[PDB]
């Protein structure tokens, strides 16, 4: 990692160009220059080359990954004073606590929603059943109901989620990794209905984010499932849409799993107070967000200041139902085994190569498999095992300490 600049690793949908304005305006102040970069996969690239201590100075994802990061020890533990915390929502500090440290700051909050085109349609649907019929409706008129992301379980969780899935079973303010809810009755239910669609030819199983994202952008189908990221595509496409809850399933909420927008500093950066500098005094700032914002749109941002001026927009109105009623993703390390487990259940199960409940049995089982951890309380003499992790600060707690103790209380730790 070079001595006197800053590189950034950021992904390719999110507002690069942007923030990359945001990097030269603090090159201009300080001559540290500033490189934004957008490499393929960077999630998973990121883990290989910090380990022998390369990659960026600063990484940008969402924050469900940033736990196993820091627990492979790929992440500095940051230091804002109290006053710069309080310039965030407290909400979106949870997002990033792992193991009861802060490991990076928050940026944006994130959720899927349903957006609809107002011309084809005027009252999008309230529910996933009546999609089949209004599919039926709009062929007729050489149109397609709707078309999303299969390929990604972050967008078919919401309604496989809606019934009953869970990935791990919260319950007062903790997760139990020993509970997996991925082959339960609501599971099944709801990729049963994702199936019933392609099968009753209303989807396609081949269909990922360009050919759903092209789709929509030109007329040709009447909805899709996104996140605010997209919105910029369809804002220059001539499109005339709004954005809206998320249909129900079974009469009960499509759960979209929420994520925040969080940038880490890889613990061999040489640059830290440099990397420290641009998040919180030129990226955190109305100046520095509207940049990176006005590029792409990052949903419901961390920074009062600024959501306070985003907040009038009926698409981070609708971004932020969707929010309420889906969950937090969890940031612990077993969360890229949960996802790697869905992703390919999902496809599986789409394209026929198997049933769903040969899939979801699948997913079950090879994500327990992955799913050694010891309780964190440290008047411990020894190693105290568990499977049982505070949702508040992520760390882990042993049955004992989880049911007598007071801390850690689902209100507050
Ligand atoms: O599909 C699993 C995937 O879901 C989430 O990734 C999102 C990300 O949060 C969004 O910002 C956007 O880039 O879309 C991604 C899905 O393609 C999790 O954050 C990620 O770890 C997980 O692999
Ligand atoms: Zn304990
Ligand atoms: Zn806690």
């Amino acid at each position: 990692i070079e001595e006197g600049k800053l590189v950034i690793w950021i992904n390719g949908d999110k507002g690069y160009n942007g923030l990359a304005e945001v990097g030269k305006k603090f090159e201009k102040d300080t001559g540290i220059k500033v490189t934004v970069e957008h490499p393929d996969k960077l999630e998973e690239k990121f883990p290989q080359v910090a380990a022998t201590g390369d990659g960026p100075d600063i990484i940008f994802w969402a924050h469900d990954r940033f736990g196993g990061y820091a627990q492979s020890g790929l992440l500095a533990e940051i230091t804002p004073d109290k006053a710069f915390q309080d310039k965030l929502y407290p909400f979106t500090w949870d997002a990033v606590r792992y193991n009861g440290k802060l490991i990076a700051y928050p940026i944006a909050v994130e959720a899927l929603s349903l957006i609809y085109n107002k011309d084809l349609l005027p009252n999008p649907p309230k529910t996933w059943e009546e999609i089949p019929a209004l599919d039926k409706e709009l062929k007729a008129k050489g149109k397609s109901a709707l078309m999303f992301n299969l390929q990604e379980p972050y967008f078919t969780w919401p309604l496989i989620a809606a019934d009953g899935g869970y990935a791990f079973k919260y319950e007062n303010g903790k997760y139990d990794i020993k509970d997996v809810g991925v082959d339960n009755a609501g599971a099944k239910a709801g990729l049963t209905f994702l199936v019933d669609l392609i099968k009753n030819k209303h989807m396609n199983a081949d269909t990922d984010y360009s050919i759903a994202e092209a789709a929509f952008n030109k007329g040709e189908t009447a909805m899709t499932i996104n996140g605010p990221w997209a919105w910029s595509n369809i804002d220059t496409s001539k499109v005339n849409y709004g954005v809206t809850v998320l249909p129900t399933f079974k009469g009960q909420p499509s759960k979209p799993f929420v994520g925040v927008l969080s940038a880490g500093i890889n613990a061999a950066s040489p640059n830290k107070e440099l990397a420290k500098e641009f998040l919180e005094n030129y990226l955190l700032t109305d100046e520095g967000l509207e940049a990176v914002n006005k590029d792409k749109p990052l949903g419901a941002v961390a920074l009062k200041s600024y959501e306070e001026e985003l907040a009038k927009d009926p698409r981070i109105a609708a971004t932020m139902e969707n929010a309420q009623k889906g969950e937090i993703m969890p940031n612990i390390p077993q969360m890229s085994a949960f996802w790697y487990a869905v992703r390919t259940a999902v496809i599986n199960a789409a394209s026929g190569r198997q049933t769903v409940d040969e899939a979801l049995k699948d997913a079950q089982t090879n994500a327990a498999a992955e799913f050694n951890i010891f309780c964190s309380n440290p008047n411990h003499r020894t190693p105290t095992l568990t499977s049982i992790y505070c949702r508040g600060c992520s760390k882990p707690l042993c049955c004992s300490c989880a049911l007598l103790d007071s801390s850690h209380s689902e209100l507050k730790c």
